[PDB]
Order: structure tokens, then C-alpha cells, then sequence
């Protein structure tokens, strides 16, 4: 039933594995958090703009423009979407090593053991002690948006999701969303003479959308004995592959036939002379077949315009880039490696004195990357040994500029392009994402492995109902109210489908393994262990350890 | 149902006896305690090491090395395993006198009448009074580990088990477990010149295990009206014998036949001359049969290496020793007598000004002990009247050292060895123990009479759920929280099977009996009685009073 | 049906995995080999002795004595018992990483596609060409001993088992067994004056056993179209644990309670003073409790007499030693680490110019090892700070000899001893073994994980039936016969039961992983890969990667 002095739920953070048959595993991940909620700093919906002129008023600083318009709401959201919420590091190891693909099934959520307290300051003076006592009749307002009427607002974008540590309490993310506003910011370079427009526009009768939680939602009122339960949500998603691909566009198909086996282990094999070699090529006018010029089934990976900034009405923004392997040439931005910034709750370490910690994720698929300094375009009719005018290298100045080269603006994407879908990032990364409502849709989102086809799981919104003092004027601009905060337990259940991997290879596969301390190896075990004072860190685990044959 | 203002359980500490048939008794022992729980001194799992260089940095002090590595947890354990929890002294007398063997059957446990209070300090100043008031919505976290996933950690090792006095409240033991770390400590003697290594190692990727209660367990949340009940656990164990054996290896079999009965009560009987005596001996080349040299069915008891310190990766440790009778020669360590150190809650007396009280338990089986100064080895071919070179005594210096003798290093254990299983120690001693997970297992554990064959009874873990103030930063290193403590009642039911003893002897058997005060006899009654100020002591009762025929 | 020109079997070397339910896996390993058989070098049973006087005629060389007596038989045995026959390296990785325990179920064997050819030398002269042609009517003799009447003779002892490479043909091991003979070899040291007896004895009417394959067995005759199939054999065995134990005798039980948590990550925690500490110890006369001297449930591991040579009638031999961890002190022989010697067929590399390759296997269980220089025995009554006469160290000269110390002769094994069962060695190691027919049996065999309780799987014996020329005299001492050899396919199916491991730990477990070439790390991948000329090596894989809680 429930009431004062009776718990409305239980605490389960453990993860379970059922083996359903041959190779198939049902993974059930329970997660529970104690959540700390503060009375909102304003009772009102606010429409606020951040316009930073100090940064953008001076030339060439375009890329740091923050200017936008947002609706601030008194509500806060409980957002469970990150991988670090659901699993402990060893679970991720076990899944990553043993399973060929995995998929989302269902999601459950609960709120229980609501506690609301009021704060009074007794013994006013140098002592200034605070007294804490229960308000048994106070309520917490809870709303779930199942129909996704409100703007969809993943909390992991700002790393505001529930913490990754079962035994540490966590806080909600305050709910907010963008509002339509036009921005004009002119494009300049460093120390350029002129004037930067740097203006924002008036509200648009066309594009204005102001949503209210109270008008769009059914709000449940939870006192202490109350509990709230979301129904079971079911994902419709495609499974993601947990094995990386090594196999480049030059590894596809049948190798050339060697003339004979080499005599010693140090010797190299030889091939039929390229003039006499059989094969298929799209080069005209030459009788040759070379491993580089032979036709392949598809383009694996593609060149992407990198550090591309395009401007629509809202302002400049960087065009996303499909994550691919940074090659031996290490260039990160061409291949669009992800870079995370996160706090102690989600990562970092309590030993760290910095405000945030940063990690650059490199794609684990060694096939589709591009190494730009070694890319080139050659003139037609094709020739062996091109001269300087017959080949375009990455050392060539585009539009007479020293640091701009054709690979900056070059886009090779086309019908023949094939690339792997990027990989989940265990402690910090977005599990699922809502699909855009546009008619023509992207083939993949960049940050999130799973995209909900029809309807995303709802956003769970909470706030404290206001406690009013004895004096309340509805027409007053300032509102006096009782200082109040609350805590509650969030529990959720995430079910996944996965399948065990085969091993057909003679040789041992790569695995995620712990390593002794004292060597600086990334997997050195002490990083997953507590310290003497209880400091702990949770760092990104490599994913997709095991290789796969593409073709 | 339960709620605020309704008790969720009852208090039964009394012990019951059912007589089920011929000689068979079902013993049901109820025990109840009020338990006092403090908010944990840290919210974090901590990995801490104690390395005492002051003791081990100087030579010959090896035996006092404390160095290890442990995981400190915020959780506390309620541990009912000691004999002093379950029985009052007269119950132990009654069982020990009348019963030939006894065995464990089942165990139940309950938690009820949870009370949680918060502490505030009013009237700040010289008065500095504390105010106590109920937090009705606060919860206590409870976890039972049935599957024994967590490291198994008997609280009686440190004497941290629940107190032995029904009317006195008791406290939990904080839960902690060892963590893998390597230690190097060199071996030295007193005033030896050199350097002692005395180092500890870095964490091991191989051996590191860090467990979390939240990740491995299902935690129940208990408010005031809530109660928790363990299911019934069932022991699989072998019964233990409650009668001692007197019968030495020289008492086995048929005595020699006397020539004639003696003439007076003071006279001694005589035997057939050893040269003419019939018998069986393993001595070669002599025609004799003596009571000492005649063959016996088995070796009763065996010589043990004593004060043996062996070193694996973790450090030096003393090898355990099967408890046996300290003989007329009184030597304790050769026969491995147990020595307990315990506090007022478990023993001692509230009249005592010492921090702890100490008792040395001597084995009650008078057969299998070894008296070392009278042990010797004799050369082959055997001879009567050996000279100094033909016999090895315990006065002989081994490796040219004054205080080391062969009985230190000598191990006689073999296929013919038979010894009694040691005995339970009533007020302070471990009732049951979990079996090691190794493949080749010890025949008995040294401290505990009962060893659980398959799965030990679960460990019962508790903590207070954190109470947070109005200001909580998840990323802050320091955590401010409301001062909170709680109390609850622990109740348990331990069922035992026992069988009454026969008496076939003409003469009266030895019994455990009280004795008048004024003589210093160990059983003097005032030790079991309260004092004027209420001080009470509970001291070890001898066990296995009644003799038994071995063969 | 079968006949000339029809194959009687198929080639399956692949390994299969069925998932039967929760955590349970049925592993089916097929293995197939082409076997090359030569006409035996003698048609007779021969009783031969090797007596090497050159080695043992001179003092101190006792340990190299090879002297024995054997029955040489014309038969050869096909022996499938090694782990390297059944699995490819990645299969062993997969099993070793993911499975907590494993057990033998059944064994099948087949012989098919028998080919027998005769050799004639045409064009006698400098050319001396050999001609090969089929003898269609020739037969191969096949016998399986199900009842184990013949002496049991594992071929892996000499590393004569079928090769580890599916695509490489292999040869049988010629069948032979020991014959009873007495040897006298006196014990001497280097450059000792005297005479060494070094004799062997005459045949014993008591102990002589001469077995014949033809008299004890039913032999099947296989021509080309014939095939042979063993029935299904079923093992009765205990499963073996695939997880190592780290937990030393000093890691057992509850750690001491620290006074307070340390202030900084560099600080060490402190414990209650040993004089005031509660606990249980077997030391008498001291009021202390130390981590080294506190009582533990059992002895984990034990000291073993090492390089112990005992002599029965047959000669000197080294006493086996239970494999245990070689500690930080690295001493191998005290802990009995295994050392293998093997050829290219079973290992090594075809790049190697040495005749054999050698590997020393160190036990993977980090608990039960002994580090001998740090072991010591201390005098009674116990004292802190012993002087030189009060402690026996490993630097102390035993019997006045420089290099002999008490740990050489010291045996701590007893009732309290517990140790792990050693681990399987993947490429080279014996899977199963027959149990000795003695009444009192060893608790484990040293080399083989699995011991057959009742009846071992039969030995499969083969030979070519003799081809006789036109001239045959039964009474002639020399036998002229047609040069003949044969080939056949051996196929076998080994079924195993295994169970997946749980992971309850927060931190990542250690795993077997491949590693990039260019670092000298043991797991560097190129060792599992072919070379340019086709050379390949198969090296021992570490086993039991994942840690386990002992207690
Ligand atoms: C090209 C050049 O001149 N220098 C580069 C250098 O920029 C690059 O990274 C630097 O070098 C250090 C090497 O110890 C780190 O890699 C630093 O990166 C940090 C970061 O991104 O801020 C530090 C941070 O602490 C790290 N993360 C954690 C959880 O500790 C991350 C992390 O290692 C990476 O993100 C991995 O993806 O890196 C940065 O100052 C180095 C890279 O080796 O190469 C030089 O040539
Ligand atoms: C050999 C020698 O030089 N002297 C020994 C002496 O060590 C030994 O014990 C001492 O003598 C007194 C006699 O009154 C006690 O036996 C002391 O032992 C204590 C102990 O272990 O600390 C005192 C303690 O108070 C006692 N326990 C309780 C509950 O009161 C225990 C207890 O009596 C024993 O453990 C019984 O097992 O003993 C100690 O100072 C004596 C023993 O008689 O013999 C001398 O020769
Ligand atoms: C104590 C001392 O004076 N020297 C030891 C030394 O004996 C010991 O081993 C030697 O050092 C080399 C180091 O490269 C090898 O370990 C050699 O061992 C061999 C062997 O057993 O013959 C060589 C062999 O090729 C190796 N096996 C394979 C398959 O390649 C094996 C193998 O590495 C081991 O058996 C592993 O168990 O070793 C030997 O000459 C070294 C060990 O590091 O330590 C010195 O201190």
C-alpha cells in the first residue's frame, strides 16, 4: 500500500545474464540512484539569451560563438541515457570480449522513497546552525512525456546525466530547450580591418514555440508514501556490431598470385610483371594491373570536408564528421575523432584538481580511415611518373593559401561508399537517440549507436511543488517561499539482446585485459581501483576488441 | 501490516528442548539483540594499506608484521556466529553433560523495529545540549548475501560478533576484506647486521578483486514500519562428538597378562618376562615384547612442527596447529592450544580495568597430545641401552643452535595417524565456517567445529541510507550530511540436533558443576553471578566432560 | 559398404560449441590426422636393457641413471592424449577466458582410408630410383585394449603423441613397457674415493610379467576398403577449476580494524596496538595479536622436501612435487614447476636449429607457493626478537653442509593443508591419466588434470601385417620380407562439459590477449602466425586467467 514509515521500493543495481539458447544472451541491467533535488531558483518560465560579444566582437573568433536563445524551465529531468549508468566496468569487458552484436530491448523506470525536508536556521548569530526536519505533507511533481511533445534534450550532451557510481548520490539536470532566434555573425580572419555585424534578431511569429510542462503533460503528485512507475518502453532499433573491421579497400578480394614461395623467412615474394598481369582496372591507355589501381567492389571509407563551418539562420556551426580511424598519420579532425569533457561524477578522478577531464576517442575500425597527406588526385589521361602539374598533392596551396589544401574542401562520398557504424563509448556515451522529424533522414547519428525508429523513450521531469509562507500575494513580483529540498530513489531496468561470437581463427584474438601497475599501460589496474581516501576514476574502455572479416 | 507506531516483531531469547524419541533432542535457541548503528565515517569504498615499518624495520621482529591491503566498505555486518550468542551458561552445562553428540540444523534471522534518529545541537554555548528526534522517512539499507559472492569474513576473528548479553545493546562489525598485495620481508635474528627489505608491491592485474555491495546484492530499504526476514537456511554438516577420549596409543588393545594377582593393595602385579612374552613388534633383531615397543593399530596424535613460519607472496605467517592435549609437560605451542583475546561485551568483566581479557584454552582430549621433551628417536639396528650417538633426544642441538631441537622441525603425520576433532569453546568460539574453494581441502578447520559443505549461511550487511542537507554537490570531495544514527532489533533462531549419552560405567562420570565461593576453584559460582553494581563476567566453560572409549 | 576406390570416412578437425542452458556449454572437439606407419624393425618381442655405466660408473652422477629393463614390441600406439591435439590456440583462449570449470565427457576414435604400399628399387645404379605402388591385398593389424590388460603407457611422457598440426602428417609411437629388474646404485659425491656398485639383477620369478598383444587382444585386419571404429568411451572424472586463486594463508578471514581512514592517498592506515588487539592465536605466553601470528582456518600450500631422491629396488628417482607458485623469490624446484622438452611436431619451430625446445611452466595459483629463504622456525617458549640460537633460518647449515638447509628436508604437510589442483598446459600436457591400482591412492596425479576413476580409455595399437617373400623358413633367424609402409587417417571426437564464469567484480579481470609485434611481450602475435616459408610454432598459453575468491 504505502505510507509514512513504509518503503515503496527496493534497491537493485546488479546486472544479470540469461543464456536463452545457442549463442543468445538476454542482458538485464538494473541501476539505482539516490537523487538530490533542490527547489528551483525561479518559479517562472524564462526566455533568456546568451550573446557573448566579448568573444565574437573581435575578428576570427567566430568558432567560439555561443549566441542563442533558450527557454528556462523550473523543471528538472532525470536522464538515464549513458552507458556508464547501466554497467560496471567488468560487465563492459565481458560484453565487449565475447559478443558479436547487441541490441536494445526494453526500458523500465521507477521513483520511490520520496523524502522532502524543510530548512530553518535556528540560533541566529555566529553559530548560525541549520535545522532539518521532514515536511510530511509536501509533494514532488512528476511528469513523463511519452508522446515526445516537448523538445528532446539529451542530458549527456552537457554530461548532466545521472552519475556512474551506484553508491554516490546524484542530481537531476535542469530542463531547458532552444528557442528560435536569428543570428548574423560575419566571417573574418585575424587582425582583419572592418566591422563585425554580430547581431541577433527579434522573435519570429512563424517559428516561435513556447511549451509549458503543465499544459502539455499529466503531472503526478508524490508525497512520502507515494511511488511512481513508468510503464515498460520497448525499443525498435537495429543491433550494432561489436567487432571491428581491419580490412581496407586495398585488402578486398583476391590477392595477386605470387610466382613462387620465398626461399627464406626474410625474403619477399614476387608477382607477375604488371605489364603481363591479368586483372580489371578503370585506368585508360595503360597496360598494367597494380594492387593500387585494380578495381575494388566498393569505396571503404571516404574523404570528408574537415573543419567545415556552415551557416544557416542561427549562426556558424561545424559540420559533423563520421568517426573513422585516425591512420598512422594520426590526423584526428579529418577522421572526426570524438573528444569528451566530463566531471568527477561521470569520470575524471576525485584526486584531480582540474575542473574537468578530457579524453579523445579514436575509432577502433582500422579500415575506413583516411590519411590525408598521402591522398592525391592525378590528371587524365593517366600517366606513370606524373610531373608537378599532373598531380594534386596535399602539399598544394588551395586558393593561394598556405594552410588550406584540397582535402579540406574535398568530398568523395558517393554511391560506392561503405563504412562501419561507429562504436559505443562505455563510461561516457549516449546509448540511444531520437530520430529527427525531417522527411529525408541521416543514415546514422554521429554520437549515438542506437536510433529510435518511431518514438523515443519519454523524458522524465520532476520538480518540487512550491511551499508557500503565510503571506502570498499573487500579483507580487518577488515570491517568498519555504526553503525546501528533497531526495528520492531512481531505479531503472534496461534489457538487451546479444549474441556470442564465434572463433574460427587459429591465432589468439585481442581481448580487453587488466594489467599490472608500475607500467604506464592504459589498462593498468589501479585506475579501476579505489584509492586510500576513496577516490575513484572511471575511464573509457576500448570497444570492439575482436577483428572481423569484412569481405 | 506495519507502520509508524506498530511493532514489527517480538523479543524471544529463550532456549527450548524437544525430546523427539529415544535419546534424540531438538534444541531450538532463540537470540535477540538491540543493535546500535552509526552513520558510516565515509561514504566511499576505500583501498587502504597498513604497513608498519617501526615494528618490522628492525631485525627479528618478523612475527609482528601486520602489513596488508584491505578494502574498507561503508557497510556493517551483523554476525551471529559465536556460541556465546545463542546460549546462556546453564544451557551449555546441560548440553555438555548429557549429550554424546550434536549437530547444526537450521538458522533464521530477522530485523524489526527499525528506529532512525537525527542529532541537532541546540543552545550553542557552554551548555551545548544535543537534541534527539525521529526521522520517520529515513531508511536503513539491508543486504543478505546468500550466494557468498563477497569475501567471507567471520566477525569472531576480531571478536566483533554480537554481544553475549541479552539485555545489553550491541553494535555491528564494519565490513571489510583483504585485497591482493605482495610483500617482501626478509628474515633476520636479533642484532643481526644487514638491511631488511620490508617492502610492499604494486596492484596486480591478475589478482585484483574489488567488490561492491551495491553491484553484487539486492538491497532492501527499511523505514520504521518495515521489517526484514531471512529465509530459513539449512546446514549440511557432520555432527561433533561431545565426549572426550582419554585413551593413548599405549592404551590400545589387550593388556599383557599378569602372572598372578597381587597379594596386597600396595603391591604391583608382574608380567611374563619380556624375553618370553608373546606379541607383535616391528623392531628387528631383538627377542622382546614390551608395552612400549608392541605394535598398535594406529598412531593416536602426531608430532607437529611448532612455531613454524612459512612465507608465501603475502608475508610470513604461522602455520596452524591441530589442538591437542598439553601433556604433564605443559608445553602449549607444540600441541597448539588456542589463546583468545576479548572485550567486556564478549567476556572479561566490567570490573576489569584492562582493555582486553585473555584465556588459553587447553584441549580436553587427553589421548592425542605430545610431550616433547620425552619424545625421542633411536638408531637402527635397534638396541637396548643406546649410547649418546645412538639416540636423538629433545636436548640435542639441531643445526648447532641451543634452543632449536628436532621436535621443532619434526613432522610425524602419516597414513596411520588418528586424532580427535577439537572441541567447541562456549562463550568465545566460532560455531560454523565456510569451506575453502580449493580443490584439495583440509580435513578440519582449526577454530570452527562445523564446516559448511556446500554453501555457508549468508552474511547480513546493513548501513544507513545517506541523509543529505539542502546543499549537495556531486563533484565535491567533502560531503556534508545530516548526523544520523539508528537502532534495530536482530532476532535469530538456531536449531540443533543432539542425542543423549548412555552411561555403562560403574563409577560416577565427571560433570560440570558449580562450586561454592571462597575457594579459588575455576567453577566458583560468583563468576556467573552479577555484582553489586551490575558487573558480570562470562568465562570459558570446559567442554566434553564425560570420557569415552576410543577402542 | 566400402571397397577399393571408396573412402571409408571423412575429415573433421573443427571444434563446436553448444549452449545448453544457463551458463552450460557442451564442447565437441573433432581432430583428424594422417598417420604414417612403417613396417616394424623387428618381428619379435624383445626384452632389452639399457645400462649406462659411462654415466653412472663415476661418482655423484646418480641423478642421470637411465638403467632399466623393457619389453620392445613390434606394435605401435596411436595416442591422442595431449591438449594440443584437440584444440587450436584460439579455442583454448576462448575456453580459458570465459569458463569457470570444465570436465571430460566422452571420447570416440576411428581409423579409415587405409593405404598400404610396397617399395621396389628399379634401375639399379647411380640413379637408384624407388618405385611406389599399391598392394591392394595387404592388411593393417589393429587392436584396442578396452580392459587395460596391457601396461598403460602414455605417449606424451616422451612427447610421442600425435602432432598438433591438422595439416601435417604424423607418426605413431612404438609400443613398449617396463619389465621388472633390480638395480643397485651406490650413493656418492663428487671426487669421492671408493667403488660404485652399479649393478643390475637377474630376472625375478616373482615379478616377471611378459605380455603379448596377440595373446591378450582381439586384432582386426584392415585392408584398403576396411575401416575401424572404437565405441564411445565415457569418462568418470571430476571437473577442474579454470580460475586461479590469489588468496594466501595471510589473506584469509577478516582483516584487522583500522583506527581511522587515512588522510591522504599516500598515507597508510594504522591498527589497534598489538598488545590491545582482540583475536585468536596459538602462541603461548605473549599478549599480542599480529597479522602473522593470528590463527587461520587452514594451511594454504605446504613446504615440500625438494630435490628428494628416494631409492626402491629399481634405483634412485626424484620424488614428485605438487606444482605451486614460484614466489617473488623465483625458486622453481621447491615449488615443483614443470619443465617440458618437445620437438617441432609438438611445438618448437621449424625455424629452430636445436633438436628440442624447452619451456618451464610456472604455476598460475599465487596463493599456495612457498618462498624458502623467508621461511623460518622459531624456538619455544615463543619470544619476540629471537637471538641466533632461538630461530632456524634458511641460511643455517644442516648437518654441517653449506648448501643443504632445513627446507630441503622439511615436510609441513598435514591435516590442515589445503592447496589448489594444478592446471592444464595447453599445447603440451596430458589430458587424462589412469589411476594406480594400489589400495591407498594419491589425492592427485602431478602431470594430468583428469584421472579416470574406474577404467581408462583404451590404448589403440597398430602394426602392418607381415608381407613375406617367396622364400620363408620358419626356423631361420633372419627374416626376409617385402619393404612395406602404410598410411591411414585417425579421427577422434572429444566432448567436454563447461560452465561460463560469473563476473561480480567492479574492475576488469585479466584476460588472455594477443599483442602487437615489435615488443617482446610473451603474447606477441607473430608467434601464432606462419612465416614466409611456412614455419609455425605453438607455444604454451597461460591458463586460469581470471582470479577467484578462495574464502
Ligand atoms: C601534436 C603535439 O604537438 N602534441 C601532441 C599532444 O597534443 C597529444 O596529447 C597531449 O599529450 C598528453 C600526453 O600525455 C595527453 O595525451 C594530453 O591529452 C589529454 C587531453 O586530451 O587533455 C590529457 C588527459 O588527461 C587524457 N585523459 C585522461 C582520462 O587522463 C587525454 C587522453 O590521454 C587522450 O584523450 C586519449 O585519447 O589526453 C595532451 O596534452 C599527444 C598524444 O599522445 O601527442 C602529442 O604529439
Ligand atoms: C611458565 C612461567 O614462567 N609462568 C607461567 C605463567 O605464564 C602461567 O600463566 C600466568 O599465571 C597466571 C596465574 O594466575 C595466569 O594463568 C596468567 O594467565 C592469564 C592470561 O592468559 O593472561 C590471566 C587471565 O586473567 C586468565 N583468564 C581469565 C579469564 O581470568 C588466563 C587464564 O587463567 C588461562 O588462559 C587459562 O587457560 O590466564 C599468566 O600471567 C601460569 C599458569 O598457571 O603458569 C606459570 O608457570
Ligand atoms: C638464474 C640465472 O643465472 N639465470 C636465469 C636463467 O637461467 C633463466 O632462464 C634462462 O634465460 C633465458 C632468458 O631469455 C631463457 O629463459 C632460457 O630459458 C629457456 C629454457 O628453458 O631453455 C629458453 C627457451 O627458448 C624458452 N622457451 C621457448 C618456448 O622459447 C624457455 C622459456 O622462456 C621458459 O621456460 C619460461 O618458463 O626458456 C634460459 O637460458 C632466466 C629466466 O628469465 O632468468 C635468469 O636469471
Amino acid at each position: 500500500g504505502g505510507g509514512v514509515g513504509v518503503s515503496t521500493g527496493s534497491y537493485d543495481n546488479q546486472t544479470h545474464y540469461k543464456f536463452l539458447g545457442d549463442g543468445w544472451v538476454e542482458i538485464t541491467a538494473y541501476s539505482t540512484r539516490m537523487v538530490h533535488l533542490n527547489m528551483p531558483k525561479s518559479e517562472n518560465y524564462c526566455r533568456v539569451r546568451v550573446h557573448n560579444t566579448n568573444d565574437t566582437g573581435t575578428a576570427s573568433h567566430m568558432a567560439m560563438d555561443d549566441a542563442h536563445e533558450q527557454i528556462w524551465t523550473p523543471w528538472s529531468l532525470v536522464d538515464a541515457n549513458a552507458w556508464g549508468v547501466w554497467f560496471q566496468p567488468s560487465d563492459w569487458q565481458y560484453i565487449s570480449n565475447n559478443m558479436i552484436h547487441i541490441n536494445l530491448h526494453s526500458l523500465d523506470q521507477e521513483l520511490f522513497n520520496v523524502v522532502i525536508k524543510t530548512v530553518t536556521e535556528q540560533n541566529t548569530g555566529a553559530e548560525a546552525i541549520k535545522v532539518y526536519n521532514n515536511d510530511l505533507t509536501a509533494a514532488m511533481m512528476v511528469a513523463l512525456d511519452s508522446n515526445n511533445i516537448l523538445p528532446y534534450t539529451p542530458a549527456i550532451d552537457n554530461q548532466e546525466t545521472l552519475g556512474f557510481y551506484p553508491w554516490k548520490p546524484t542530481i537531476p539536470s535542469p530542463y531547458r530547450y532552444y528557442f528560435s532566434c536569428d543570428r548574423n555573425l560575419s566571417v573574418t580572419y585575424k587582425d582583419e580591418a572592418g566591422t563585425i555585424t554580430d547581431t541577433m534578431g527579434l522573435a519570429s511569429g512563424l517559428n516561435s514555440q513556447f511549451f509549458t510542462i503543465e499544459n502539455t503533460q499529466r503531472i503526478n503528485l508524490l508525497r512520502t508514501g507515494d511511488e511512481y512507475a513508468t510503464g515498460t518502453y520497448y525499443f525498435d532499433t537495429e543491433p550494432i556490431r561489436l567487432t571491428h573491421t581491419w580490412q581496407t579497400n586495398r585488402h578486398l578480394g583476391q590477392p595477386p598470385q605470387i610466382t613462387e614461395l620465398p626461399s627464406s623467412d626474410t625474403a619477399n615474394a614476387t608477382l607477375t610483371a604488371r605489364g603481363y598481369r591479368s586483372g580489371l582496372t578503370q585506368i585508360q591507355g595503360r597496360n598494367d594491373v597494380t594492387e593500387a589501381t585494380r578495381v575494388r567492389p566498393a569505396q571503404v571509407g571516404f574523404c570528408q570536408p574537415h573543419d567545415n563551418f556552415e551557416t544557416s539562420r542561427a549562426g556558424p556551426f561545424k559540420v559533423p564528421v563520421v568517426p573513422a580511424d585516425i591512420t598512422q598519420g594520426l590526423d584526428h579532425d579529418a577522421n572526426g575523432s570524438l573528444r569528451y569533457t566530463y566531471d568527477k561524477q561521470h569520470g575524471q578522478s576525485w584526486a584531480s584538481q582540474n575542473n574537468k577531464d578530457r579524453y579523445t576517442w579514436d575509432a577502433v575500425n582500422y579500415d575506413s580511415g583516411r590519411w590525408t597527406n598521402n591522398c592525391f588526385i592525378q590528371s587524365v589521361p593517366f600517366t606513370s611518373e606524373p610531373n608537378a602539374n599532373q598531380i594534386l598533392t596535399n602539399r598544394d596551396n588551395l586558393a593561394g593559401k598556405t594552410d588550406i589544401h584540397f582535402t579540406n574542401a574535398f568530398n568523395s562520398y558517393g554511391p560506392l561508399t561503405a563504412f562501419p557504424h561507429p562504436a559505443p563509448i562505455y563510461p561516457q556515451g549516449q546509448i540511444w537517440d531520437k530520430e529527427l522529424d525531417l522527411e529525408h533522414k541521416p543514415r546514422l547519428h554521429t554520437q549515438a549507436p542506437f536510433v529510435c525508429k518511431n518514438n523515443a523513450p519519454g523524458q522524465l521531469l520532476v520538480r518540487l511543488a512550491p511551499n508557500l509562507t503565510d503571506q502570498y500575494d499573487p500579483n507580487s513580483s518577488n515570491l517568498s517561499r519555504i526553503v525546501t529540498y528533497g531526495t528520492f530513489f531512481w531505479k531503472g531496468k534496461l534489457t538487451l539482446k546479444a549474441k556470442m561470437r564465434p572463433n574460427a581463427t587459429w591465432n589468439p584474438v585481442f581481448q580487453i585485459s587488466a594489467t599490472n601497475q608500475g607500467t604506464n599501460d592504459y589498462m593498468s589496474i589501479e585506475r579501476w581501483l579505489p584509492t586510500a581516501t576513496g577516490n575513484i576514476t572511471n575511464v573509457p574502455l576500448l570497444s570492439r576488441p575482436v577483428a572481423r572479416n569484412t569481405y
